[PDB]
């Protein structure tokens, strides 16, 4: 007995409970029982994704054989979990191989009954360099009945038909589907007593739904029969465990924020507070990003549509900013990923300054096996598939090639963005940032710090000329940066000044800024240089007021603080002397 | 026994005071619990950038098994650490080495406490692409 | 693991040497062996520096090849060195100009 030494009994494991039933399978297992019904290619193969029921067919046929829903011909078979041990209990002595699969290969059909051996996967046979690893022995005797049933990834059918040929001859290949959300719930139905028994908690109808529901919009990384399992076996462990540290399964209050654990998703932990997180979003991107407070309501509603899930289940939150350099178009960037990930620096930025259509779109998604380095996705794919959430930002997207912006157009709407590996990444829930100074042309008239109707339409005019409408039309929102009016540089810098204190590292010298009206005025009226936005403020205090600084540093003529006043443009400002 | 040639016992470690008291990290550590405590596909895996302390974290775990931290599901728990040499030690013999490995398994489920193995460098496990990871 | 759970743990003293690209890869490749291991940078010798490394290996030279050195053979290796082997660092330019005029003095001895 061979099988008992070697391989389970598919259908004690029925009888005793041991195996989960299946639902909306029929059908497939039908097919599976047709096939044995044949005298030539009586071998189905269960071919799919990873996870795609095959074994759950295979787990049902050996309960409708017990159950009698299994034609008398096959019904009075057995089926036995083979491979493995079957092979590497020998190991020393050549052929011993074909010895472990001979007696198998035996008392399969020796009296007792038809035995129906069961090799899950397929494409672990046929030899690894052929090797006449015992697979002949199959071929060999495959005409007599011996009947095996068998699965393999839909990947791995295309090897074992390449490598093998006899083997596509001798099995009939079987598609086995995805099920919808629908068919995945009432899976995890039937499937909810074990695990509300085994774990010793309860699960809402409503929570199967939502994790069927939520794994198919969360997890497209994950077929629904095992994603939607994972949420429900994860959250009722997460209740069993909190519980059973130093009750049951809501579907919002623990599988929504279960997945959101797993997965990131803010919006989907549901969150007690949106003053602290979309409120203070607008006020404290206020507070270090001043005017251009259009863009900022535009971003934080934008982004407040995701909140729940409200906003679109293909489109990114998109945004395209216009206007005039030096108006903060990636500070605002920066920024928002400073409030949705706490932290700016976790903002994926597309170096879109670099871009030829021969290699635009090939950095952004790698390339195609054959060609020199496969590490794919510089700088999508490898991001988005680990950041679900993530913000992107395209520095000039303008600068972008058609093949990049028709990149662009899939992640804009439908963002299953395929990578060049040949694998989709499914992006929908990032935010897309990009940046354009196409309106240079309009906005350097200065006539008016807010954008004017006859700029803005101009400077769309230009957005329009240069990229093709279907990208524009794809996008949330358009913004035009307002201009920094003086109004704005005496607030920016207070602010820049405040920067400056708290990038200074271990401020022994830290800035005692006694500015005073007059410096303030200094900076902010001498930095105005309106038609390059806020950015010659940096430079004027550099050149004024941290050149000092430094070589006061230097000659040890400050100990700590750091005094300021203003000396008489042609002021200088000047600090004073410390020590 | 398996474990005594292949693993490192670090729930000793921890109990001997050669692993490093785990600083901060309470998230983490409970993550890693809460995944621990399911009842299916029970198996967390510790992703970051290397020199991110995710060993410190197993380290804690261990620690936290040691003074009871962990929840009543997970206390009766020891913490091995499986070598690479399980696999190896050597293939001489086609199969011998995945038997060896198979052996661990049956001693880590056979009833001697929550035995919850861990696995550094987790990559190895992708065997020959698939093929021998068997 | 190579090396790995030992230099983990302060065990197995390794001392490693590389080139700056060969360091490169290694960062590049593994990464984590940077962080096992201290990189310690190494500078080339200056013309002063390279002419007292050629005086302390002198009698290597001497007594191998059956010849006298006079000092200022020595300061012309490294000054040659350095203007006419651009492309190749101090200590070996000055020691195969040293080496191989030593060498050629005990070919030409046996030329004859
Ligand atoms: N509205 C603002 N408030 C405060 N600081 C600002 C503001 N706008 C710009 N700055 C400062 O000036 C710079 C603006 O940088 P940013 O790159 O957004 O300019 P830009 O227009 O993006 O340049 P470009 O269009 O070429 O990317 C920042 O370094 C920031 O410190
Ligand atoms: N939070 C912490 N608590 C205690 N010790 C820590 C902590 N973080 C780091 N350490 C110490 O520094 C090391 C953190 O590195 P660790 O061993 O996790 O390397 P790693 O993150 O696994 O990277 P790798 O992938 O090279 O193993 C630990 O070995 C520990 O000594």
């Amino acid at each position: 007995e061979y099988l008992s030494k070697y391989a389970i009994d598919m259908t004690e494991q029925a009888r005793q409970g041991k195996l989960d039933p299946v639902i909306g399978r029929e059908e497939e297992i039908r097919s599976t029982i047709r096939v044995l019904a044949r005298r030539i290619k009586s071998n189905p193969c269960l071919i799919g994704e990873p996870g795609i029921g095959k074994t759950a067919i295979i787990e049902g046929v050996a309960q409708r054989i017990i159950d009698d829903d299994v034609p008398t011909i096959l019904q009075g078979a057995k089926l036995f979990s083979l491979d493995l041990a079957a092979l590497t209990a020998g190991a020393k002595y050549k052929g011993d191989f074909e010895e472990r699969f001979k007696g198998v290969l035996k008392e399969i059909e020796e009296s007792k009954t038809l035995i129906v051996l069961f090799i899950d996967e397929i494409h672990m046979l046929m030899g690894n360099g052929k090797d006449d690893a015992a697979n002949i022995l199959k071929p060999a005797l495959s005409r007599g009945q011996l009947k095996v049933i068998g699965a393999t990834t839909n990947n791995e059918y295309r090897s074992i038909v390449e490598k093998d040929g006899a083997f596509e001859r001798r099995f009939q290949k079987i598609e086995v589907a995805e099920p919808s959300v629908r068919q995945t719930v009432a899976i995890l139905r039937g499937l909810q007593p074990k695990y509300e028994i085994h774990h010793g908690v309860r699960i809402l109808d409503s929570a199967l739904v939502t994790a069927a529901q939520l794994a198919k919009r969360y997890l497209p990384y994950r077929r629904l029969p095992d994603s939607a399992l994972d949420l429900v076996d994860i959250s009722c462990a997460g209740v069993a465990v909190a519980r059973d540290s130093k009750q049951n399964v809501v579907d919002s209050d623990t599988i929504s924020e279960t997945a959101a654990r797993l997965t990131g998703i803010p919006v989907k932990k549901l969150s007690e507070s949106e003053n602290e997180k979309l409120i203070h979003m607008e006020r404290d991107l206020s507070s270090e990003v001043v005017g251009q407070m259009d863009a900022i309501k535009a971003v934080s509603n934008a982004v407040r549509l995701s909140r729940s899930g409200l906003a679109n289940p293909r489109q990114p939150a998109s945004f395209l900013f216009l206007g005039l350099s030096g108006s903060g178009k990636t500070e605002l960037a920066k920024k928002v990923a400073g409030f949705l990930f706490n932290d700016e620096d976790m903002m994926i930025r597309v170096d879109c300054s670099e871009l030829s259509e021969k290699y635009a779109v090939s950095k952004l998604l790698g390339t195609t096996a054959g060609y020199v380095g496969y590490d794919e996705g510089g700088f999508l794919t490898n991001q988005l598939q680990y950041k679900p959430y993530s913000v992107l930002l395209f520095d000039e997207v303008e600068k972008a090639h058609p093949d990049v912006l028709t990149v662009m157009l899939q992640m804009l709407d439908d963002g299953r963005i395929t990578s060049g590996q040949g694998k989709t990444i499914d992006c929908s829930n990032c935010i897309v940032i990009m940046t354009s100074n196409l309106g240079a042309e309009f906005i350097n008239s200065q006539q008016g710090s807010k954008i004017q109707e006859s700029t803005k339409n101009l400077v769309m005019g230009a957005v329009r000329q240069h990229f093709r409408p279907e990208f524009l039309n794809r996008i949330s929102s358009i913004v035009i940066f307002n201009k920094l009016s003086r109004k704005a540089i005496h607030k920016i810098v207070d602010i820049r000044l405040k920067e400056i204190e708290e990038r200074f590292e271990q401020n022994d010298k830290h800035y005692k800024l006694n500015l005073t009206q007059e410096a303030k005025d200094f900076l902010a009226k001498y930095g105005y240089s309106d038609d390059m936005g806020a950015r010659p403020l940096n430079r004027l205090i550099q050149n004024e007021i941290l050149n000092k600084l430094a070589l006061r540093i230097l000659k040890n003529e400050i100990k700590d603080k750091e005094t300021v006043n203003v000396v008489l443009e042609e002021c200088l400002e000047v600090l004073p002397n410390h020590e």
